DNA sequence: GGATGTATATATCTGACACGTGCCTGGAGACTAGGAAGTAATCCCCTTGGCGGTTAAAACGCGGGGGACAGCGCGTACGTGCGTTTAAGCGGTTGCTAGAGCTGTCTACGACCAATTGAGCGGCCTCGGCACCGGGATTCTCCAGGGCGGC
């Protein structure tokens, strides 16, 4: 069985679990436990289903396909998340 | 006697200054209308310092036990290090499409103004329901007569 499926699923194993001890690291914490990741992976998705949710509202109003980085700003900034260093 | 360390001179690289040009956006000048400052009147709320009385909350003290904290043991789960794998990062192909920018035309849609009128705010009269007063029906406590016993 050589075919399988063009998509996949498992892009939130793509965020590492080096790359969130480096984001504890930057966060000051010295020891973690080994089920920390999949609660970060989780808050991280949540996260970011609400700020693509808004994003892609923003970029809906505006007849586009394509979600530019103004939008995300957009969606950020209602959010109480203002972002500096990507226009506006 | 040969080669090495070091000083001064010359060519080249690179950030910065000034020159040039467009253009379009801000400034100068004039006019006008209305937003806001000022005025007077009326009425209601807030301020400061008091008094009186109720009463429930606040304060104080005391006993006791529940909970916070310290110490100790233990075992497990996470840190650390190394070898191996793997996928990110970079550079690259190849076409098509989305989108920003610019120009151009036009049309439907919203601003604006005048006349109108009907939905919102206040008071007045009435009804639904709750309550006060008068009259009829039902049940409870009581005073007196009859009969029996004693000297």
């Amino acid at each position: 069985a050589k075919r399988h499926r063009k998509v996949l699923r498992d892009n939130i194993q793509g965020i590492t679990k080096p790359a969130i001890r480096r984001l504890a690291r930057r966060g000051g914490v010295k020891r973690i436990s080994g089920l920390i990741y999949e609660e970060t992976r989780g808050v991280l998705k949540v996260f970011l289903e609400n700020v693509i949710r808004d994003a892609v509202t923003y970029t809906e109003h505006a007849k586009r396909k394509t979600v530019t980085a103004m939008d995300v700003v957009y969606a950020l900034k209602r959010q109480g998340r203002t972002l500096y260093g990507f226009g506006g």
